[PDB]
Order: C-alpha cells, then sequence, then structure tokens
C-alpha cells in the first residue's frame, strides 16, 4: 500500500544497497512489505536493536509459523523447523546435536580438513591454469565435510545439492515447486535415519536415530528436519563464502597480497570479511513480539513482526569504526554474521574452520593467485535467500 517492498532492489555482487546506512541515520527502524505472507515488519538496520531482536524471548520465531505472518521466502515456515522453535524447546532440539559443534571438537577436525583441501588443491594444479575454484575447491571440500560429519553418502551430492537450492529459493521458486521439494528431502533424510534401526553409526545421524527411539520430549519430525537444516547449511553458506571471500580478495587485490605476506592474517581476516559480506541477500527468518519490546526509537507492539539485516547490523558506525572498509586489523570486531541469541549458528566453529583452512592454503600455496574472468561476467547466484559465484575461473 504505502510501505516499501523489501527487498529494496536486486541485488549486484555483495553491495550492500545505500538505502541500508539512510536508514540506519536517519530511521534505524523502518516499515517493509515483505514478498511473502500478508501485512507489514519492521526492519531492524542497527546492531543494538538486531540484538534484542535476536536475544530476547519477548520476541518468538514460533509465532511466525502462521502464514499471514510476513517472510522472505515462498512457503509458509513449519512448526518442526530449528528456526521455528522457541526456547526453552528449541534449547533441547539443540542438544540433540550441539556436542559435534562445540569449539573444542571442532578443533578435533583441523587435521582431516586441512588434508582435504591439499588434495583438491592438488586436483587443481593437475588441471593445471585456469580453473573453476567453484568445481575444485568451493563446491567439493564443504561438501565432503557435511558428508563425513553427518554420515550422508557423498554419491548423494548431486540429489541433496538441488533439494537444497529449491529451498534456499528467495523468487526463483515458487511455493508448490520448493513444497513438494521439502516433502522429497523430508522422506530422503526420514529414510537415511532409518537405515541406522538395526545398524548404529559413529555419526551425526546416529545420534538423530537414537533420539527417535529413546527421547520422549522430540518429535521425529524435528528431530528429521535437524538432519535436513544440517545438510543445507553445512554445505550451502561455506560453498558460497568460499567464493564470497575470494571475490573480495582478488578484486581488490592488496588484500590477497596483505594475507600471501603474512598468512597468520587469515583467521582475522575470515572474520572481517564474515562481517563485510552479506551472505544472507536480504531480510532473516521473522521474530513476532509476543509482548511490548522497546526498540531505540520505537516501542513494537505485541503482534507485530520484526525483520533483521545482519550485513546492515554488520556496517553500524556506532559500533565498527570505517565500518564501510574492509579492515584485517581491527582490535574488535564483534559481528553477528552467525546471529545471535537462541538460533546463533550452531555451525559457527565449523564455518570459521573450513574458511581458514581454504583461504589459508590458497595464500600460501598460490601467491599469483588470480581472477582470469571479467569482474562484469560474474555468474552471481539469482533468486536465492544467499549469495554466491556459480563459476570463479582463477589463474596461477
Ligand atoms: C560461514 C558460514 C556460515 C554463516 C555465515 C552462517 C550464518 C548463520 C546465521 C546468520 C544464522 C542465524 C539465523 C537466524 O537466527 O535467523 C545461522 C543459523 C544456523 N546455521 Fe549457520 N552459518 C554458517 C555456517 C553453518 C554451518 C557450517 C552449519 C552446519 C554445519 C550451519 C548450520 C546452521 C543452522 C542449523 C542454523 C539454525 C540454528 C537454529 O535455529 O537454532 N551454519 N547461520
Ligand atoms: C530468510 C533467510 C533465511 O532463510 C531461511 O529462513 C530458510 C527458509 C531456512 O529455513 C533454511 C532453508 C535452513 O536450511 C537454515 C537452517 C539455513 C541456515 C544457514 C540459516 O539459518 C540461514 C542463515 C537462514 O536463516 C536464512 C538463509
Ligand atoms: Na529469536
Ligand atoms: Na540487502
Amino acid at each position: 500500500d504505502a510501505v516499501p517492498a523489501y527487498p529494496f532492489s536486486l541485488p549486484h555482487a555483495l553491495d550492500l544497497d545505500p538505502h541500508y546506512a539512510e536508514l540506519r541515520r536517519d530511521e534505524p527502524v523502518s516499515r517493509v512489505r515483505l514478498p511473502y505472507g500478508e501485512g507489514t515488519a519492521w526492519l531492524v538496520t542497527r546492531m543494538s536493536d538486531a540484538r534484542i531482536v535476536l536475544g530476547d524471548s519477548r520476541f518468538s520465531t514460533a509465532a511466525a509459523t502462521d502464514p499471514a505472518t510476513p517472510r522472505m521466502f515462498p512457503t509458509p515456515p513449519e512448526p518442526d523447523w530449528v528456526l521455528a522453535q522457541d526456547p526453552p524447546d528449541h534449547t533441547r532440539l539443540r542438544r540433540l546435536v550441539g556436542k559435534a559443534f562445540t569449539a573444542r571438537r571442532v578443533e578435533e577436525m583441523r587435521p582431516r580438513v586441512r588434508s582435504l583441501v591439499d588434495s583438491l588443491l592438488d586436483d587443481m594444479v593437475a588441471h593445471g591454469s585456469p580453473a573453476d575454484l567453484v568445481e575444485f575447491l568451493a563446491v567439493p571440500f564443504p561438501v565432503a565435510v557435511i558428508c563425513e560429519l553427518l554420515g550422508v553418502p557423498l554419491e548423494d551430492r548431486d540429489l541433496f545439492r538441488t533439494f537444497s537450492d529449491a529451498m534456499l529459493s528467495s523468487t526463483r521458486l515458487t511455493a508448490a515447486e520448493i513444497q513438494r521439494v521439502q516433502q522429497d528431502f523430508m522422506v530422503y533424510m526420514d529414510g537415511l535415519v532409518a537405515q541406522r534401526r538395526d545398524a548404529p553409526t559413529e555419526d551425526l545421524l546416529g545420534a538423530l536415530a537414537l533420539a527417535t527411539d529413546n527421547d520422549d520430549h522430540l518429535t521425529k519430525g524435528e528431530i528429521v528436519n535437524m538432519g535436513v537444516s544440517l545438510l543445507i547449511a553445512g554445505h550451502e553458506t561455506s560453498v558460497n563464502q568460499i567464493t564470497n571471500l575470494v571475490h573480495l580478495l582478488l578484486t581488490e587485490r592488496k588484500r590477497y597480497e596483505s594475507l600471501v605476506a603474512d598468512p597468520a592474517l587469515v583467521p582475522a581476516a575470515v572474520e572481517e570479511m564474515l562481517r563485510y559480506t552479506p551472505l544472507v541477500s536480504a531480510g532473516s527468518f521473522v521474530r513476532v513480539a509476543t509482548e511490548d519490546v522497546e526498540l531505540s526509537t520505537v516501542t513494537v507492539r505485541a503482534g507485530e513482526p520484526c525483520v533483521v539485516h545482519f550485513a546492515s547490523a554488520n556496517r553500524d558506525e556506532e559500533v565498527f569504526d570505517h565500518a564501510d572498509e574492509l579492515d584485517f586489523h581491527r582490535e574488535r570486531n564483534p559481528h553477528i554474521a552467525f546471529g545471535h541469541g537462541a538460533h546463533h549458528c550452531i555451525g559457527a566453529q565449523l564455518g570459521r574452520l573450513e574458511l581458514q583452512e581454504a583461504l589459508s592454503a590458497l595464500v600460501r600455496r598460490f601467491p599469483t593467485l588470480d581472477l582470469a574472468e571479467p569482474v562484469a561476467g560474474l555468474k552471481w547466484k539469482q533468486g536465492m535467500l544467499i549469495r554466491g559465484l556459480e563459476r570463479q575461473i582463477v589463474s596461477w
């Protein structure tokens, strides 16, 4: 009617729409119309407000399963989705699998992970320059890690990648196309979990099968969907972010040189590019206020929905100096690239390790790495809730 459409525009590369800085300065909480559901939502663009919306029991994701609630994606959320659970029910669900994702358990993975990266970078040198970093690194690396961690067969790669791409549709597919894929993925994962019934496994799917038979307070739907979410997230974030971080490094090649010179700066640079990159192209899973909640400039009423732009909150000038510049030497970096509060990313430590090991490996072994295709011709993924590159031809 009279509030603006969000997203504000079709995205360009990893650029933020200029309107977010305008809102952060002048209207940090504003009404928008999202592409699906009904009514309006408050768009939250500053770090302080984002930590309230993501971090407070007065903001409920369970309330977002109402199909009338505004949302960024065609299908209404279902009660069994991990994102649609509120504590304390959500806390019990994340304990099903949390143990595998602790910083300590992820750190135990670094040797296997580094070996996988090296092997895949040998396949790329064997092929010779120029080569498609998506084909040789960005896809096969995170897919192998999530397959080994869950106990999902590696030969199912093309099957679960086409499911995962459809479920991360923003505008690419219709609600019916995505609903059909959600059904297929649920039945496939329900299938993998069921193979552990008289044959237990030492992997996350084995942990999910024991929960199915022995745990009294988790529904089979919740458990199976958890397996779906881990398999989507565990490859889709890292696959895209390897392309995003390499894009940022090579298009202002000083950045890449800065890490060629001091490879020990890669962990800090991974944190800085996580802050700087809109992996989530726009918006967030929606939170609905269950009670009135005071944000910086407005009181959100019980029943009003809110949506956060993670990448805008990560450019807040009240939080980060020269927020609009990539700086691998900031003393402090309290970004929310992994979210905040209850739904804080379960895989945050695994995403960190994968980006650290892929980047460290390239910066060490490919000091001459360059983009071998025109910037203008880059195939950015269109019509998806996340951003990344379908292809990234590099030369060494
Ligand atoms: C660079 C890598 C990654 C980024 C930037 C990222 C970002 C995020 C963000 C922003 C959220 C919060 C969503 C919200 O609250 O609205 C989140 C949640 C989630 N992430 Fe990650 N993520 C990454 C890697 C991974 C990995 C490797 C996995 C799995 C192995 C994973 C699994 C999840 C899951 C299951 C959730 C939902 C958690 C819940 O609702 O309790 N992510 N991620
Ligand atoms: C509106 C944008 C968000 O998309 C959604 O909510 C999607 C419908 C999620 O259901 C997807 C399919 C799930 O698999 C997540 C577990 C993936 C995990 C990485 C995230 O939480 C991710 C940040 C996500 O919240 C955003 C892409
Ligand atoms: Na929340
Ligand atoms: Na955006």
